[PDB]
């Protein structure tokens, strides 16, 4: 047994795959609370999307399970007569849930509560937060994409898993040598377009490119799609959350009666009307539930927001560095020696940041025991589980073995960067692993970490299905 499943282990990390690779491999019993396995768990290392444990080990200490964030809208004074206003803050308060219809039911509550014209300047306030929208060292070539999307309290989340700080991005085919149709989702009319891609022959190469070149707030598009080319999407990230959840905001009212003769724009509200009358507010879901859709895709956004918002409430501060000094103090009130650790954010999207596999384990122990660790290991990513809000990033993987529908592990790539971190529950024993590969130089080694996960499933006393 223990000493079997040990020279296992050590097999598959002979893999050619992880040459000039240092991994971090650590499996302990829950139960008994015996290590199972131990190679290089003291070697600090990035943790790439690993790092979510900590983050989300820590909102659940700070913010409590049944958190709720809010959205507000406000004038100095409510409106009358003519039913007029001036001007008119979106004031939103952290919500990584902030839908489109949100902002719509919100359009249409200033419309049901007597407002029909904003003679004044519509404003976006996204104060709650501060204005440091990118961590230092992310960097800026992953700006456009979806997962380095800039941070702001007030900013509109895309689709069912919340991708926020994007909008989605549409090109349809034409007919050879004509321009292709760019649709700019959300940011239409917001964002600027430059639109350089034209249809291609019918089964031709498909060459297309959705840029936003850094610095700006243009959707560029450039190469070409064939004729007979499926309409493609893509996520992309707009400057500024806020200036977006403006734009559409501004759209909605327009969509509810209410016309708006200013401009819309950034601005908190003047701190002159201590008393300002809120026409509309927004309750988004307690984040027991937002953990759900946090830690089965790696929202990144999600993960700076939950900081920040730690920030607020540990210090009155929507920031990074409050924010961190929280986590890390929440997880030392958790019991979790935090020496090797070293938070430089919390999506794990930083190469500042580093864990030991002993440091994720050890909190993988004690977030076992907190009030809230059905709440948590449920919101983890199940290996084999074909419903993408189940599996998550392991919903391709391990299936049709022990791992299938056991393995609760949260997942971390970036480059050269590759973790695998969490639970396997079996009656042979309650377990707790993490695997973290850094250096190798080719894929991701998810073969050797399956392969591993697998052994541990067995081990604990599952049977691969027939
Ligand atoms: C976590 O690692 C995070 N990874 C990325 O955003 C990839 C990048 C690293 C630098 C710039 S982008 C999320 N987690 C994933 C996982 O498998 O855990 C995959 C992508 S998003
Ligand atoms: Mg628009
Ligand atoms: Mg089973």
């Amino acid at each position: 047994r223990l000493t079997e499943l040990r020279e296992d282990i050590d097999a598959i990390l002979e893999d050619p795959a992880l040459e000039g690779a240092v991994s971090g491999v650590v499996v302990v019993d829950t139960a008994t609370g015996e290590e199972l396995y131990s190679r290089d768990g003291g070697e600090q290392l990035l943790p790439a999307s690993n790092m979510k444990l900590f983050t989300a080990a820590a909102a659940l200490e700070v913010l409590g399970a049944d958190h709720s964030f809010g959205t507000e809208v406000a004038a100095e004074s409510a409106p009358g007569r003519r039913g007029e206003v001036q001007d008119l803050y979106l004031v939103g308060r952290g919500d990584p849930t902030l839908s489109a219809e949100d902002l719509d039911a919100m359009a249409a509550e200033v419309a049901a509560s007597g407002v029909r014209t904003v003679r004044g300047d519509l404003y976006a306030d996204d104060t709650w937060f501060d204005s440091e929208r990118l961590v230092d060292d992310w960097w800026p070539e992953d700006e456009p994409y979806a997962y380095s999307a800039q941070i702001s309290a007030l900013t509109v989340a895309h689709g069912e898993r919340f991708d926020t700080g994007v909008t989605e991005v549409s090109v349809t085919p034409a007919a050879e040598g004509e321009p292709a149709d760019v649709d700019l989702g959300a940011a239409e009319g917001y964002a600027e377009l430059d639109n350089r891609a034209v249809t291609g022959a019918a089964g031709s190469a498909n060459t297309l490119v959705i840029d936003r070149p850094v610095g700006t707030n243009t959707i560029a598009v450039t190469g070409s799609l064939p004729a007979d080319a499926a309409p493609v999407t893509a996520l992309r990230t707009v400057d500024e959350p806020a200036a977006l959840a403006g734009h559409l905001f501004e759209e909605a009212l327009e969509s509810n009666g209410v016309t708006v003769k200013g401009d819309v724009g950034l601005g908190g509200v003047p701190a002159d009307w201590q008393d300002a009358e809120v026409l509309a507010d927004h309750t988004s879901a307690e984040l027991s539930e937002i953990l759900v859709p946090f830690m089965k895709f790696s929202n990144n956004g999600h993960a700076e927001m939950l900081v920040k918002s730690i920030g607020q409430e540990t210090a009155g501060a929507g920031t990074w560095d409050a924010g961190l000094v929280g986590v890390e103090e929440a997880l030392s009130g958790l019991g979790v020696d935090t020496a090797g650790l070293v938070l430089n954010d919390g999506s794990g999207l930083s190469r500042g940041n580093l864990v030991t596999a002993d440091t994720v384990v050890d909190l993988l122990g004690q977030a076992g025991s907190a009030p809230w660790a059905q709440t948590w290991s449920a919101s983890l990513p199940v290996a084999g589980e074909s419903d993408p809000f189940v599996g998550g990033t392991l919903a391709n993987r391990m299936r049709g073995t022990a791992a299938e529908g056991v393995v609760e592990a949260k997942t971390g790539t970036m480059s050269g960067v590759s973790a695998l971190s969490g639970y396997v529950p079996g009656p042979e024993g309650e377990l707790a692993f993490s695997i973290v590969n850094n250096g190798h130089s080719g894929p991701a080694p998810l073969a050797v970490q399956d392969a591993i996960a697998v052994r541990l499933a067995e081990y604990a006393g599952h049977q691969a299905p027939e």
